[PDB]
Parts: C-alpha cells; sequence; structure tokens
C-alpha cells in the first residue's frame, strides 16, 4: 500500500527538468531568438548552425519581441524576488552574457513589448496606471494611459498596434503613434480581437473571435472601418477555426496565421494550410528562408520545429518510462447543469487501473484553456498514477466568445458547475475510483470553491496560488489587476464577497493542501494566511506550503519542485486513504 | 545533487534495520528485537542465521531469564490505543503465538519472564499494578502509587523502579509468593537501574546532581551503601549516568555506565574494550560478551566485545556509511568562560571547510549524545557537517549545568549555540553556517535569527515556540507551570525573550515547519509570525502539516525532515 516517495520525486524532477522552448523571433540576420527552460532556469538563447549561445546571465522571465535583425535582445527580469516588478536589460548579440540594465525604466509589471531597433515600446502596469511607454535616445516617454491590461502586438514605421482588455472581458484593438503618442480604440459588437499585425499597406490585420467562430479582418486605423480579409487560398476559411492563436506578417510580405479548433492548431500562410505536427503551435518566423514555429502537445514538451517537415531544431527529450506514464489522451464533451457541452481533455495514466484514482486538474486564467499542449502538472499526475480530467469550463478560451464571456459576472457560479459535471462524468464513465481536485491560480480558486460549495464531491483538494478573497485581493492589486477583478465580478461587491471561499470555510469537509509563493503579486498570500486562521478556528484539517523568494511566475526548477512536489505527495498520501 | 538523491538516502536511513539486545534464550541463543520504520519484530539469533519468532508486528518482548525456552510478546490489540495483550511463543516453534487470555488487555509497561512465571507491570483504567502470571492464573501482587517498571527477579524477590512522586525515581521491591510493596526513597538522587545479587541484595545505579553511584540496597532494611568492586576501573571512570546493570549467570556484575555522552562496559568493575558510542544491555553468550551499540555514525546494532564485530547490523550502502564519516566530542568555549560539550558529525560528502548545520536539540532538558540521530545522519548524507551543542539547560552534565537555563531563555543557552557556530568556522570545519532545530531547538532557531542576525546564512524552526506570553495564556496548567519556572514568573522575560517581538531584526531566510493541530505547540501564534514576516518583507518558507510525534516512518520523514533538508540544500547554492 505505501507511497513510493523517491520514485515520485525522480519522476517529478525529470518532468520539470526536461527542456522547454519558446520561439520569440529572428535577430542579427538569421539567428533564432528562443526563450527556453534549460539548465534549471528560464534563459534566452540564439540558435543557428546547430548551436546555441546563452544571452543572459541570471534567470529571466522573457524577452521583448525583436523585429527582424535588430542587433540586440531586450531581456525582461523580475528584480523583486517574485513580485513581478520587472526591469529591462539590453544584450548586444555580438557580446552575449553582458547585460546593460536600462536605467531609464523604473521597475514595473511589464506586460508586453517590441524592439524596433531605433526604440523599445512596451506596456506596463504600476500601482496607479497601465500604460504604453516608448524608450529611445531621447529618454523614456509615456505614449498613452490604457484603461486595463494592454499588449503591444506590432509596429511598422510609426504605427503601433495593440490589444486591450478594456471592458466586459471583451478584447479591443488599439493603435498609437511612436512619435506623437495618442490612443485610438476599436471595439467590435460581433466579438473580441485576438491577434494584430500591421500590413505593408499600413492596415491592421486582426483575428476576430465571434460567438462560436473566428475569422480574419482588416482595420483601417484612419477611419475605423472593418472589412473581411480576402486570402488567395481558401484552406483557412475551410478549416472554420474557432479561435486565433497568432498572426503576423513575415519580412517577405506573407501573412502567417495559427488558428485552432478543439484544442489543436493549424498553420496557414496567406490562407494555405502548411503541414504541421499535431497539437498546438506558437508564432511563426522566417529563418534562412524556411518557416519555423514552436510546437507542443500533451505528450511533447514545447519545442522548436521547421515547417512543413515538422522536424525539430531544438527539443527536450522525455525518457521512455515517463513517455509510457501517459497511456493515452482524449477529448470528451461533458453535459453541464444548463445543458452546455463542456469540452474536457482527459489524460489516461499507464500507472492507474480503470476505474482508478483520478484528479480533476483545473486550468488557471480563467481566460485560458486545456488543450493538446504539454502540461507538467498533468504529466506528473500521470507519472504518479492518477488519471487526469481537464475541463474547459465556461470562461475558457478556444471555444468562442460566447463560452468565454459566460463567466463574466458569475465567478464561482456556472464555471464551477462545469468542473463538477466533469467530476461526475469521471465516475460515471468508468474512469474514476475516487476523485481529487487540483488547480493553480484561478484553478486553485476552483479547488477552494469546489470544497466549500460542493462538500463531498471530491475526496481531497490541492489549491495552489489560490484566490481566496476577491475583496482583499482587490485592495492589494495593481491598477491592471484591479480593473480585471472589476471586469470579472461585473463591478459588484456582493459578488466579490459572496463568491469568496474564505467566507464559506465552515462548510469544508475534506482534507485540503494549500501551496503558495510568498511574493505572489497576482494572488497574494496575506488572504491565504487569514484562510488558515479560519480553517484552524473552525476545526478544519489542512496542510499549507509557502515557498520563499518566489511569486506567481515560476522560473527555476527548485521553485517548480517546491510548487509541484507537495501537491503530488499529498495526493499520493490521500490515496493510501 | 538533485532532491531525489537526497530522498533515496533519507529513505534508506529511515528504513535501516535497527537492533536491540533483549537477552539469551533457548539455552544459548540471543533474543533480539528488530525495528524498521517503526515496525517491531522479535528474532532468535545464533551463528549467522536468524529466525522470526512472531507472526504480525509487536510493541516489544518481555525480559527473559537466561535460558528460558520461550519469549513473551507484547502486542497492541487496538490499532494504536496502547492497550496491549500478551502472547507466548515457544522458542522451538517460531511463528506460533499463544495468546495469554488470563491477562485482559491493558497498558503493558514492563515485564520479566522467569520461565516459571510472567511478572509484569501494567496500567488499567483505575490503577497501575504489578502482576504475576503462572499455572494458576493471574494475581495482583501490588497496587502502585504511580507508573512502575520491573527490573529484575531472583527467587521470590522482585525489584523495580517507580515514578512514585517527588520528581525522583524510587526503588521498590515486592515478593512473588506473598506480594506486597516496599518503596525505597532516594534523598536528592534518582535510581536508573536495578539487579539482584546472588546474595539477595539489590544492586542499583543512583544518579545524582553530580557523579553517579553504584550502591547496594539491602531489601531487609533499606540500608544503602556504596558497592566496592574487585577492579577499580569503574570508580576511575567517574560516570555521570548508569544506563543498565545486571548479574550474569556466573555471578559477575555487568555495568554499562555513561559519561560525556558516551558509555563504557564494566565486568565486576573491570572495563571492557567496546566500540565508541553508547551501549545497552550486556549478556554472556557462548562464553563471549555481547552488547547493543549505537553512535552518531552507526544505527543500533549488536556487537561482540572486546572486538566490536557486529553480530547483527542493518544494511546501508557503502558510500552512505562513508558519507556519515565519524563523530567526535569537542568542548567549545562560551561567553562566560564555560565549555559546551558539543558533538560533531563530519560529512564525507563535504569538504573542509564546508557547509555546516548547527542542529539544536529540543527539550530544553535533553541531551545530544553519541547516539543515532536520523536528522543528523540525513544532514551528513546531504553534504552538511553537523554540530550538536549541549547548551546550558541540557541534561547529562550534572544538575548545575541544567538549572542555568532557568530564568534565562534566549540568553546563556543562545550564547552556547553561537559559540558552537563560532567554533565551527574558527576550527576550519565550516565554510558557511546554518541553524536547525525542533521544539526548544526551533525556539533557538527563531532566537538566533532575531538576536544574532548575520551569524547564520539561513534557519529552520520546527515545532517552535514563538511567543511565551500568548502560549502561557492558551495552555493547560501542566504547561503554564513549566513556562512560569522557565521564565522565572516574569512578564518582562516572557515578552523580551519571545522572538515574535523582534521580527524586524531578521535578515536571513527562515524555514518554518509546524504541526497544524498540536496543543503543546499551537499554530495560532505561528500564523502571527508568518503575518509579521510577510508584512515586513522577510524571506520565509513554511510547511504546516497535520499530525506532525517523533519521526519513525518515511511519511513522518517527508512531513518533518524532508522540507528542512531541501531548504538547506537550496540555500547552499548561493
Amino acid at each position: 500500500m505505501p507511497v513510493e516517495f523517491s520514485r515520485i520525486v525522480r519522476d517529478v524532477e525529470r518532468l520539470i527538468a526536461v527542456e522547454k522552448y519558446s520561439l520569440q523571433g529572428v535577430v542579427d540576420g538569421d539567428k533564432l531568438l528562443v526563450v527556453g527552460f534549460s539548465e534549471g532556469s528560464v534563459n534566452a538563447y540564439l540558435y543557428d548552425g546547430g548551436e546555441t549561445v546563452k544571452l543572459n546571465r541570471e534567470p529571466i522571465n522573457s524577452v521583448l519581441d525583436p523585429h527582424y535583425g535588430v542587433g540586440r535582445v531586450i531581456l525582461v527580469r523580475d528584480v523583486s524576488k517574485g513580485a513581478e516588478q520587472h526591469a529591462l536589460f539590453k544584450v548586444n548579440t555580438s557580446r552575449p552574457g553582458e547585460e546593460q540594465r536600462l536605467e531609464a525604466v523604473k521597475p514595473m509589471r511589464i506586460l508586453s513589448g517590441v524592439d524596433t531597433g531605433e526604440a523599445v515600446v512596451f506596456t506596463g502596469a504600476t500601482e496607479d496606471r497601465v500604460a504604453l511607454y516608448a524608450l529611445d535616445g531621447g529618454g523614456l516617454r509615456e505614449l498613452a494611459r490604457l484603461p486595463g491590461f494592454g499588449f503591444v502586438s506590432d509596429i511598422r514605421g510609426d504605427l503601433i498596434a495593440g490589444l486591450g482588455f478594456f471592458g466586459g472581458g471583451r478584447v479591443s484593438l488599439f493603435t498609437s503613434n511612436l512619435s506623437s503618442g495618442g490612443l485610438r480604440v476599436f471595439d467590435s459588437g460581433e466579438g473580441s480581437f485576438s491577434s494584430a499585425s500591421i500590413s505593408p499597406g499600413m492596415k491592421v490585420t486582426a483575428g476576430l473571435e465571434t460567438a462560436r467562430e473566428a475569422r480574419l479582418v482588416t482595420v483601417d486605423p484612419r477611419d475605423g472601418s472593418v472589412e473581411d480579409l480576402e486570402l488567395p487560398s481558401k484552406d483557412f476559411s475551410s478549416y472554420r477555426p474557432t479561435a486565433i492563436t497568432w498572426l503576423g506578417y513575415l519580412p517577405d510580405g506573407r501573412l502567417a496565421v495559427v488558428a485552432r479548433r478543439e484544442g489543436r492548431s493549424a498553420v496557414f500562410i496567406d490562407g494555405e494550410r502548411v503541414e504541421a505536427p499535431q497539437g498546438n503551435h506558437g508564432r511563426v518566423v522566417l529563418w534562412r528562408g524556411k518557416l519555423v514555429t514552436s510546437h507542443t502537445s500533451l505528450s511533447t514538451p514545447p519545442r522548436i520545429v521547421s515547417l512543413p517537415s515538422g522536424e525539430p531544431l531544438l527539443e527536450g527529450g522525455l525518457p521512455e518510462d515517463l513517455r509510457r506514464s501517459i497511456a493515452g489522451s482524449r477529448l470528451v464533451w461533458v453535459e453541464s447543469f444548463d445543458g452546455s457541452r463542456v469540452p474536457t481533455y482527459v489524460l489516461e495514466s499507464g500507472r492507474a487501473p480503470t476505474p482508478g484514482p483520478t484528479v480533476v486538474l483545473v486550468h488557471g486564467g480563467p481566460f485560458a484553456e486545456d488543450s493538446d499542449s504539454w502540461d507538467t502538472f498533468a504529466a506528473s499526475l500521470a507519472a504518479a498514477g492518477f488519471h487526469v480530467v481537464m475541463p474547459n469550463y465556461r470562461g475558457s478560451t478556444g471555444y468562442g466568445e460566447e463560452w468565454r464571456l459566460k463567466i463574466i459576472g458569475d465567478p464561482c457560479g456556472g464555471e464551477l458547475e462545469d468542473v463538477s459535471a466533469a467530476a461526475r462524468w469521471a465516475r460515471e464513465s468508468g474512469l474514476a475510483s475516487e476523485l481529487y481536485i487540483m488547480g493553480y491560480s484561478y484553478g486553485g480558486y476552483m479547488t477552494l470553491c469546489a470544497l466549500t460549495m460542493k462538500p463531498g464531491l471530491f475526496k481531497a483538494g490541492v489549491a495552489g496560488a489560490s484566490v481566496v478573497d476577491w475583496e482583499e485581493m482587490y485592495e492589494l492589486s495593481d491598477a491592471a489587476f484591479r480593473n480585471f477583478i472589476e471586469q470579472l465580478t461585473g463591478g459588484s461587491r456582493e459578488i466579490m464577497r459572496s463568491r469568496s471561499p474564505i467566507n464559506h470555510v465552515d462548510r469544508i469537509k475534506e482534507p485540503l493542501a494549500l501551496i503558495h509563493p510568498q511574493n505572489d503579486s497576482r494572488t497574494p498570500l496575506k488572504p491565504l494566511l487569514r484562510l488558515m486562521g479560519e480553517l484552524l478556528a473552525r476545526g478544519k484539517t489542512f496542510e499549507a506550503h509557502i515557498i520563499p523568494d518566489a511569486g506567481h511566475a515560476i522560473n527555476t526548477m527548485e521553485d517548480a519542485v517546491k510548487i509541484l512536489l507537495p501537491a503530488v505527495f499529498f495526493l499520493a498520501t490521500q490515496r493510501e486513504r
């Protein structure tokens, strides 16, 4: 019967250790710029000629998008031990591992950014404002104050094109001018914008995610007119995509698009489909004349491949015994309380019987999805001998504006019912002998709402980086996170309070593991402390694990282990009974 | 060094078979108990091969008389409620257990099997009592004033040790035929062990405020006097503790005595060569002396004297034993001219100088001896030297050194801990210093990081006490009293020696490891600490776990030990 701890650790270790890559662009002529988790930390690399050079010294969080060929990379690094107050560091690509901090920019939550080579344009959130900034030889400039999370998408000449969460959970398109500043906002009554790119004719080509469909559109930023984009191949509209992951013009004028349906993507160049390995893909770049994208799946860790051969340039290798810890995967449609079909990804473990111990692993966000993409949490549960049920509850991306916007104004409501229906299905399908719930971020919120609102549905609960109290979280949030909490609770304090697990602790009847980074600035620990005070006060059984010098965005293996390992240890111990 | 490597070693150190010598049976075979992950078994050892005596696991075995053709097992028949039953097993038919149904289930405390009867002590709902079991059923020889333990029998004379009142362990005697009780006080002393001479006097160890004394108590009149021995090695040892003493079947007296955290074996006062560390009982077997042995670098095992060859010893891989590279005693100079006896367990996986943890023992009235300690061993295995200082308040170095902590917590004893750290860097052992500790040790960790910041690179406080004032208020009279005496009934001391009132001064990372639902170590004040840590931007790690007793199983280790080692291993790489 006994939990095999050293095996679990080794497996959890190797799944975190395995290298993971992200495609960020091309620099210095023909050098892939890739961010990768490798040698234990998140780092920036140049790839070319079957070799890598490491650009950074200390671990980083990401880099700004370089337009093709710049001659430098801008690193983004948390200088607040996890609280996501980032700084910018220039690395000249001819002198790798020598960084010059950009002292003009005081630490802030960097949201996005582009480096045109003559200037660096970025969006950032501070305690009082979200804003589009520009930094050049003439110092730093505030181009525009943004009403909510904003993300720079592209820049051509002086035109700047961005995406903005400015109300209702809807995404707006925005533009600005690199020299004169300003802000123009474009809303759609039909839906939300997904990706933007500026055409050679200075029009913004954008994805537009409508009720249950997605499509491409052209916005002229002079007059705000919106028309459909005709493409010279019809494969794109034949594919009838539900969401758009990414689009961008290549240096040769061709429009690359990556769109998806049902948690798998397809690549298109001027509308034509290009052969791509199955799963999901990231951005597409043109390098030494050939197409390159990132690729991932439930069984393959994020890697970098060439299209259409699908052959890898960089890729982390899984050992066969871990490969087999995933017997298979499947997308099933669970019927929820209101009749809605909740599209649910299922990983069958090769170390669990059927029926067997199953965990309902809930995604964060909530504007995120479970898809055919590598998930370490999920793979490690497989490894430990749990089947894994991953419900794309309402609020999820990937299934249309309608399903995504149903969560707005109703946290701990319909989306919890979706999760619950996924649990019920797990048993009734034959898959589950017992149910556990586990989740990070908003998914940890679900765990806590699961255990307060649905006592006795689940056997035990892991809640990481959780939301606990909307009210106290709001007070401790930066401008951008205040606006989003507003957007998500529909500006209601009643919802804020009533839909906070902390005010319902007396109903918990199940064991509960809490995991939290001490310096998380999104989901802070202060409320989690008060929750423990409540649990204790009311005679409830829990364990807690607070991780030092870390926040919501984990960028080292050690932090990754401290986050993941107590979850798996706790679930394995609960399986003993 | 990745965590999985640490975990595997920790699993092996937890799982290693530890051995305890119980006596000799079946004519000429050892009766030994094996413990592994807190699961106990009884064996017969002779000539390499060993045979399990019991079926399912047990709590312990009764003390046999030399040669008896059976062993009496003690097993909890209630899943953990400590209401045991007695099970006889004839030494010629192992694996076959006859329950002794005349003895109703009860808290078995001790017992001796003469071969003709089973004499034992046990607690029921309404008493502690001495019993005898023989062919005609169960009898109560005596109701006892408190918990009592049978140490020996010879003829009709029964000798034991009572926790009968006055903070001192008394000697008692009873009679196997007529029953009854006779208590023998010790004025300013406490008995540690008893055996009965051929001449029908009680030899006993009498521990005192200073040196220990081997005495004879005549049970006919309670006269007590020093026992002169043929060889004067024993008087020369100037022992401070007397672990065990018993007469061998040839009439000679075996004494196991302690001094400075190690032990020596004597036979009619003459000292025998023995492996360095601490020894349990001695028995004559096949004409040779045999004892149990433990040290900081070796798990409890059975060895022959004077050679020290292990007869039975739990397997560890070669490199793991060699990572736990020997112990020594150093006398560390403290702030007031005092020398703190301090045990050091060098790591074979550490350079010199190299990373070093000061592992502060709990209590405070406890001792760090040359004895097996999983915590220390695990730290050595993960490449830290370990330094264990017997700070003032400790036991094992006379009453005076123990009473110096009274009215001075986070004072003299903290200086001792510091001096040990001072000593570790000064002598060349330590390149960098960490402090770690549970219970009072945990309090010490919190005290060191607040009062002496810049001393240790990082700290682990387990089952710590954060605030004397808060804790005094939410606690049972038993504990209120202890606190009152420790802090000298002074609120100034209670407030000022509570590290929660000095969180500001913390400068290095702190790991907290705490039980979630234990009244001796409540969680509430620890949450205040966590709140204060967080408000003031201090780096800390916290592991709060439910049901977090001592560490026996691997589960216990992961709940209480693994987080410490990982935290320190993580801190080591800056």
